[PDB]
Parts: structure tokens; sequence; C-alpha cells
């Protein structure tokens, strides 16, 4: 079956680093996961991340991201094709 391309990769490959300690699967892509769960930080160390993140790719994440913007599992699937 399919699912061998870069744009499955970004996110596995960088998932991969924090698995080490995260110890979870890049698979949990849920709504009910979040930073809390997914990541090991709260949105408020997630604030400058994302918010210097998106200056990287010249974007508003509050205004462009904000368009279909929910949980960690938009981000992933927008940085996914957002750099492919």
């Amino acid at each position: 079956g399919p699912g061998s391309m870069d744009n499955d990769e970004i996110f596995s490959k960088v998932r991969s680093i924090i698995s080490e300690q995260l110890d979870k699967k890049e698979d949990e892509i849920t709504t009910d996961s979040r930073f809390v769960e997914d990541l090991n930080a709260d949105s408020l160390d997630i604030y400058e991340l994302l918010y210097l993140l998106e200056e990287a790719f010249d974007d508003k994440i509050p205004e462009n991201e904000a368009n279909e913007f929910e949980t960690v599992g938009d981000v992933v699937n927008f940085i996914k094709k957002r750099k492919g």
C-alpha cells in the first residue's frame, strides 16, 4: 500500500526525535491529545514555538492557520502539506 513520501516523512521524522522521551507514537494524532498529552509541556511554551515557526513561513497563525486550526493534529497535517 501507499504511505511512502516526504509528505508523511516530515511529521514522522520530527516525531522520531521526541519519541525518545515522549515514548509515544506519531500516529497518536488526535484532538484529545493536544500539547499537554502529545507534547511534554503546556501551550505556554508552545506559544513561542508556533509563533516563531509561522514567521519562517510568513503566515499568521491565528489568522491563516485559524482557518482550520484546533489541536496538534491540525498543525501536523498542516506543516506536512505546507512543506511537502
